[PDB]
């Protein structure tokens, strides 16, 4: 009888305790109250599927696999039962609430939402938020916007359009430099850091589709640190020897302005985890090679995972959605994706 809200709460509270957030973790589930209130007392069956994660779940948790001060992060869907997904009315009501509780900033938002927020959106889904936090520092926010709510055509005239609103046209030639695979490297999301402060960014999130691993390590190569040995090994041993993304695509991120400069790092690639494996407990073996030589990251690992799952790895795919690879200043940082499989079920045999 527990609703969604209070369900995902609850998760998020028990992980917070697991990495020992303190009181940034105590504020970060009231932050997170704050974003799925309006989720009412709905029951897993009540909600519109989400995009939030493959199997519909509404809410995807996210971890720092390495370094001392994990981060931990959520993102999740506005939605109301009984409502379609793609009705914008959950996802406007987001950012005033997060600019007057949170002071996040929403010029850029109200920049954007006109055009990727409308009332008629083409596809299925329209918008996402999210925060993170680590111990002893603010949260951040963020917000997804989907390049397809103008059609499939549409994407790269959006994303345009979008840099126009803003002020950061001189940020496309990042765009046009990402676009190798024309027709099969496509721009799907748009993510903004709804923050003021100097680290804030807008972040466009491409997909790979139909390749194989050495032709991602290429679009990549040209991002610092993207040594293409590396990357083809993480994707390898992550994917369990697979050379080629056959189904699920790769998927990149790229932070504009920071491919543009030269301080920070740039790209983010995300390698989808619950089709390419017999089931959670051999993801895990992936992860536990890939992490060998950190015995505490896997610990960590270990423990939000248990905490998340409620059903035995091996019964099949569905808890790892994604693992991610960006460069480090001495190792590289990762982070895995967890979905709570919200709506699974299993009914007594017949």
């Amino acid at each position: 009888l527990t609703t969604v809200r209070d369900a995902c709460a609850r998760t998020l509270e028990n992980t917070a305790r697991t990495l020992h957030l303190g009181a940034s973790g105590t504020e970060f589930v009231a932050a997170f109250r704050a974003m799925t209130d309006h989720w009412g007392a709905a029951r897993p069956h009540d909600l519109p599927l989400s995009d939030v994660s493959p199997d519909g779940s509404p809410v995807e948790y996210a971890v720092d696999l390495g370094g001392l001060a994990p981060a931990l992060q959520f993102a999740m869907e506005p939605l109301t039962a009984g409502v379609p997904a793609r009705d914008p009315l959950a996802a406007r009501a987001i950012m005033p609430l997060l600019a007057g509780r949170y002071g996040a900033d929403a010029t850029r938002w109200s920049a954007l939402a006109d055009r990727l927020l409308p009332d008629d959106a083409h596809g299925p889904h329209v918008s996402m938020y999210g925060a993170e936090v680590r111990a002893g520092a603010p949260i951040r926010f963020k917000a997804w916007f989907y390049l397809n709510v103008t059609g499939p055509d549409g994407a790269f005239n959006l994303l345009y359009s979008a840099l126009e609103r803003m002020g950061t046209t001189h940020l496309w030639p990042v765009v046009q430099a990402h676009v190798h695979r024309a027709g099969e490297d496509v721009p799907f999301l748009l993510s903004l850091d709804l923050s003021d402060d100097p680290a804030a960014r807008v972040k466009v999130y491409f997909r790979h589709f139909a390749a194989d691993v050495e032709e991602v390590a290429a679009v990549l190569k040209a991002y610092p640190g993207f040594e293409p040995g590396e990357v083809r090994a993480f994707c390898k041993v992550m994917m369990g020897g697979r050379r080629r993304f056959s189904d699920q695509p790769a998927v990149t991120c790229v932070s504009l302005l920071d491919a543009q400069t030269f301080d920070r790092t740039a790209a983010t690639l995300y390698v989808p985890l619950w089709t390419y494996a017999e089931h959670d407990g051999e993801v895990r073996q992936r992860v536990h090679r890939t992490l060998a030589a950190w015995p505490e990251a896997l610990y960590r690992y270990d423990s939000v995972l248990a905490g998340i799952a409620h059903r035995g790895l091996d019964a099949g795919t569905g808890i790892h959605n994604y693992i991610s690879w960006q460069p480090g200043r001495t190792r590289p940082r990762m982070k895995v994706y967890l979905s709570p499989e919200m709506h699974d079920v299993t009914p007594p045999p017949l």
